[PDB]
């Protein structure tokens, strides 16, 4: 995880394309902040140019220490001046004539520095981080120089300059044009994601300028970049015009007079005759940090102020621990600490926010673009007697895969709780019809969620959560199970049985592997048998199961043992009651499958699905059906169709965001933990870290399946966990005694393993076993 | 105002570039070539709309030119045309003859040979970009006038391709000023790209792609001029492949190079694009052929009973702009055709062309910053920014706090969770029921029905579990009829000029005023813990005005008993009948209140529940199990909020929405005045509600119903029934232009009923 200060403005320098004025619009910035009259010891300005091609013959910060040498002369200031190239090729450092000696990437490092240092007077740090020989394109020098520097390291070595120098500013300048690759082949706009600075944008003065500056532009706020500016040389076309009135004056644009065309000019005038308009500019990007934080600094106290937050109680909420969210990229929140030292910090969304997260950064930018598309195609249309690609796309592709084998409906409406209401509906017609045409009411497991409208609250069992202080109106219509459940303890897999059960042989009851849990040899045993008598027994007119396959999410991260449901839903279709799968947790790899039909080995006649449906980006929820479910409501009347609506039903935006997240996720290429037979995620929790934490004292139990890891504590333990990840760079959120960690579907073995060992240096601080 | 037809039986392209001088022109001829030059039917349609440089520039002429060359190189005889439309006076000075007509053509017919034909719509002198030409030149087109130019011209062309060859970059300024590609959005025409093989190239590609991307455009194909950097291989990258990168080999630096031997060697790589364009347009038309048959097979619409659904009338929509869908229709000789959302699309309808490109920049912003993050505890610029603007707008002057879930029906739900609780704090701590008007309608899901009142619609056939937990009163209503508005009562009970009479104050020391109060006071006094309604206007039951005398009454006499009052202005809010609120219309506040639908404009669902400080603290306690304990996964999604902040400014600014004035609180009239009183006086109408963007009229009782959806259908206006009622719902920035031409329309229809 990133740590940036933000104490100080640092800005990235953005360019429509090659040859605009990139470095003299630095070095103009950097002039007007140095040499400033109310000279300060205090002021230093910081210049970065991690990549550079072309390298010695042209050096960015060469020119920048170089210029600023003459301005401070010419305007008769005196500044203190470095230039310094940490790394470059082997080629490049040939040319300095160093004979450096060669990494394992190609890259050489440098003692290449040169100071011209004045006590007490304004400082000028300019760095280059890598350079390469070629005066080509990064992507093309890399492979001809033989000399990579992998993305990552490039954001460190960025964050590390930044640590140690931080009145002050600092400036980033960018490579070639907004969309061109870096050294690694990444787009130079996606390279820098991670850190989402705040940017300007070196705009195009000639003609084809209009065009391209507006392109660049897009491209930025395209993957979340915010600009202060846009400026570009004058050619006499009156470019601003069109761009000011494009940019609706939300953001200046402003005109550099022409630059000499004499290839022999100092442009020390140009630099004087350019400083008004260079002073806007550093006016313009200093006033933006301060507006930013201004903001930030104030966001806490007023959301406590403004929000009604759901299912918290705000009495015991303090500004203190409402956390300041600026952004997501992929699995990491950036968060703005002021209490830190003003600060952005990478934090794992490990409460998957509310289990719907599911996009790496790469995901998480293609979608933007695919939504972006979607809204300017289609916006909202009317869905019902309607067809649009992208919700019929949708639909083919649920069918052809969640519904594989049963389905032939897709329902479409707006979240999960409303996908469970209509799926009530379709079970009770359903029923009535196979049944004559009276009071009807639900068969389900007690603790299984359902979602908090008041039908989908009905199917859930009374509890605290559901007395008269929450719903007047609530009257809990059904039977409701308690539960048989499966854990891991100690190394091995467990069989919990409610008092209600027989009792059962210590014999029976233990599991080698979590996969003997699932296997369907288990139909042959006396538990099954067990299981069998016990619901037959048990079984107004139950007129629809419906159950949370495998896990219940909500009601503590439970493993239901699978062969209970699996038998308990026979008994039901055996009695000709419809079975419904609620689906909206475990749906779209939440559990290492497209669907649990894989997991529990038998399938329903009705299913909902959300959260992971749509990748984490948007709401909309699906209620699919068996063709004798959509039967049950064909007739002349429209009195007898299924009348439940919301206005936005299959908006294309959700539509069109599933249908994208569907695809990805299960496709090989595209999700690196996609197994080689298509069906099943590799295992993403670190086998042995496991164990150690499910052997661990404090630890009741622990259930691990595809992309989620819970322990239940034996609470102080759990409200400490909490605060403890969270120093961490961990964010999760409570369920009483339970604590979990949710990736996403595509998320790396590699950062889960991160993930598990944080968690389990905390668990050896309240003890050591 | 019209909406255009466009034929989509044979291929029509957009020519796109990246910058200028990239090749544009030779590429357009290359294609050209390809197609025409195959070893009668055959005809190459290819079109300049905007030319700046002429005489001097004209890539009509070099077109035609070079295929004339081709031809004679090739071997193959054909005809060739071609032809420039109009030009500015300085331009026609030139040729030697504030835009001109030019009957200049240059023909060269072989017969029975394959055609081609080439157009210049309209061409400037100065060789400069067309917003600067048409200023210097004083010569102006329109965006409507070339949009029409080129309808006009491939109706009348239409084995058969044409190519529309755009005017410098993807986002240049047009001779108006407006962006190329916003330009020609309302056609929304594939295209290709023709990307930048130099230095510096790769992004500017990408940049241009995206923009078109970002408008809705779809690309079959990139294609470069080859200078050595390999830019091809960055580029499928990052496309992943999906759209084929074509490079064209090095052009002839000699400036007096034929350029024929280039055309020649390029030949393959043209007819690779030419395939691309016309296998795209194929498979296109075979999905869109084939979309409705299998809506009606995998599809479960919501609120249809699918066996009296039939192929023939599942709608095909391929794209919206704005307030008019793009409809594809086989039987017609497939064509898109351009209809309008006079449903507004399940009442949710409201962004003009221009905002709704405006808000798609917006969303994919909002999605690349934040995708969804966590809401409760959390605070995240667009979510707190749309609470700022909602509790400064539509909650000024009552609300203290919001409360995010995801559409309508949930909203209410938590509505009445707050309102009972405020009543149960307010009567120490036993059965609860709402009060409300019979007819209203306040959504789908199981609470939402509670407080709606017993009818077909409720029994035990759609929801088993519905037990009408209401006491549910008869509602006056007005409307206007024969010139004039009118009250009725209901039988438990027993006219104005202007509806502006009817919202006025004075009406509280009026007749009625009394009457009602003795009415509501009876009836009111298990417990009524909860006051829901729909003001001014019950929108689901068939859009009746209700009295807002009579509302206002109701409110009072409810506030009155401590009991809640939840205003639901899911249907009423941000700017459906003319102002952000009903509060200005009612002119009384409530303690609770839901809106959706148009808080969004249009996009993307969002909820939104405002409440009272006291409201709220009835909440506040020491136990979590006091708390709320009512929320969704996406609750506050930054993608709905980023939208609806957006909106709630745009809608309200006047200069975004040309209906506001400056004092700000009202829309201007939308309605045309007379063809209102004309609607109004016909012997079909029973009545008729016209306020803000709603004109609705039900219909004497239908026969006449059923007909005037399919008549408005063929009129280019889509609309959807409510029994008797037919409705006109444009969104809060529609100009009255618009409006007036659906109400002469709909005039029109009802005439051929009776003349009278
Ligand atoms: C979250 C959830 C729901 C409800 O979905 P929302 O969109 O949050 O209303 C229903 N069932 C299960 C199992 C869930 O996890
Ligand atoms: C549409 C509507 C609702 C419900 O909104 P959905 O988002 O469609 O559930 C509630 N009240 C009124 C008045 C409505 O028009
Ligand atoms: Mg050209």
């Amino acid at each position: 995880p990133f740590h940036l200060p933000l104490n100080h403005p640092t800005y990235l320098i953005w360019s429509a394309n090659t040859s605009l004025g990139k470095t003299l619009v630095s070095t103009g910035i950097a002039a007007s902040f140095l040499l400033q009259q109310p000279s300060s010891s205090a002021t230093k300005l910081l210049y970065l140019k991690p990549i550079q091609t072309g390298f010695p013959s042209d050096s960015d910060s060469r020119f920048v220490f170089s210029k600023l040498d003459s301005l401070s002369l010419r305007r008769q200031i005196p500044i203190s001046i470095s230039n310094s190239v940490l790394h470059s090729s082997l080629p490049a450092a040939k040319s300095l004539g160093l004979n450096v000696e060669v990494s394992e990437s190609g890259m050489c490092s440098l003692n290449f520095r040169d100071e011209k240092t004045v006590t007490g007077a304004p400082e000028l740090l300019c760095k280059t981080l890598y350079a390469w020989e070629a005066a080509i394109s990064p992507h093309l020098a890399a492979e001809r120089e033989n000399a990579t520097v992998e993305d990552s390291v490039v954001l460190q070595m960025i964050e590390k300059c930044l640590k140690e120098e931080m009145d002050l500013l600092c400036l980033v300048e960018t490579a070639g044009g907004v969309a061109s690759p870096g050294p690694s082949g990444t787009l130079q706009c996606d390279l820098y994601r991670p850190f989402r600075l705040p940017g300007i944008l070196v705009g195009d003065g000639r003609l084809g300028g209009i065009s391209g500056t507006i392109a660049a532009y897009e491209s930025l706020k395209l993957r979340g970049y915010d600009i202060a500016a846009v400026v570009f040389e004058d050619h006499g076309l009156v470019n601003e015009v069109p761009l000011t009135s494009y940019l609706r004056n939300k953001v200046p644009v402003l005109v550099l007079p022409p630059v000499p065309k004499d290839p022999s000019d100092d442009l020390i005038e140009w630099f004087v005759e350019s400083d008004g308009v260079f002073k806007a500019l550093k006016e313009t990007m200093v006033l933006a940090n301060l507006e930013r934080l201004e903001r930030l600094n104030g966001m806490a106290k007023l959301a406590g102020e403004v929000f009604w937050w759901p299912f918290t109680q705000h009495k015991l909420v303090h500004q203190e621990t409402v956390t300041v969210i600026d952004s997501r990229c992929g699995e990491n929140f950036s968060i703005y600490k002021a209490s830190d030292n003003s600060s952005l910090s990478q934090q794992f969304d490990a409460c998957a926010s509310w289990w719907t997260q599911g996009p790496d950064p790469t995901f998480q930018a293609e979608l933007a673009r695919e939504m972006g598309y979607t809204a300017a195609r289609f916006g909202h249309v009317m869905f019902p007697e309607n067809v649009y690609e992208p919700a019929l796309k949708c639909a083919e592709l649920l069918l052809d895969g969640v519904g594989k084998g049963w389905a032939s409906r897709v329902y479409f409406s707006d979240n999960g709780s409303t996908a469970i209401e209509i799926a009530l509906k379709m079970a009770f017609r359903k029923f009535c019809v196979d049944h004559n045409f009276i009071v009807v009411k639900v068969i389900a497991l007690r603790g299984s969620y359902h979602g908090d409208t008041l039908g989908a609250m009905e199917a859930q069992a009374p509890s605290p959560y559901t007395g008269f202080l929450q719903q007047p109106w609530y009257t809990g219509r059904g039977l409701f199970l308690d539960p048989p459940t499966v854990f891991l303890s100690n190394g091995s897999w467990n069989i919990s049985l409610p008092e209600s059960f027989s009792e059962i042989a210590p014999e029976y009851g233990t599991f080698t592997s979590r996969d003997e849990i699932f296997d369907k040899s288990r139909d042959a045993s006396t538990l099954a048998r067990i299981y069998s008598a016990y619901l037959s027994k048990h079984l107004a007119h139950v007129g629809a199961l419906i159950i949370e396959p495998v896990i219940h999410g909500a009601g503590g991260m439970h493993m239901v043992d699978p062969l209970f449901q699996r038998v308990l839903v026979n008994e039901c279709r055996n009695r000709k009651i419809p079975v419904i799968f609620d689906e909206v947790f475990t749906g779209f790899w939440r559990l290492g499958v497209e669907t649990t039909t894989e997991l529990l080995g038998c399938k329903p006649d009705i299913a909902c699905f959300a959260k992971l449906l749509t990748g984490g980006m948007v709401p909309l929820a699906v209620t699919l059906a068996t063709d004798a479910v959509f039967d049950s409501f064909s007739g002349d009347s429209k009195l007898k169709a299924l009348l439940h609506g919301h206005s936005y039903s299959a908006h294309a935006m959700g539509c069109a965001t599933a249908a994208k997240a569907i695809q990805w996720f299960k496709d090989p290429e595209t999700n690196h933990n996609i197994t080689s037979q298509g069906k099943t995620l590799r295992e993403l929790w670190d086998e042995e870290l496991v164990q150690q934490i499910s052997s661990h004292s404090a630890v009741q139990r622990v259930v691990v399946i595809g992309t989620l890891f819970a322990l239940e504590l034996k609470s102080l333990y759990a409200k400490s966990l909490l605060i403890m990840l969270r120093e961490d760079g961990i964010f999760t959120r409570p369920l009483g005694n339970v604590i979990y960690l949710m990736c996403g579907p595509c998320t790396s073995p590699e950062i889960c393993r991160r993930l598990l060992t944080k968690l389990y240096k905390r668990l050896g601080e309240f003890n050591r076993t």
